[PDB]
């Protein structure tokens, strides 16, 4: 949906760690 997902590691595809929300949108 965005065009800047790789540094923070948001959503669910760039990583599995998580960030901010760290719930639902992460995994």
């Amino acid at each position: 949906k965005k065009k800047s997902g790789v540094i923070p590691x948001v959503x669910h595809d760039c990583h599995m760690n998580x960030f901010q929300f760290v719930f639902t949108c992460c995994s």
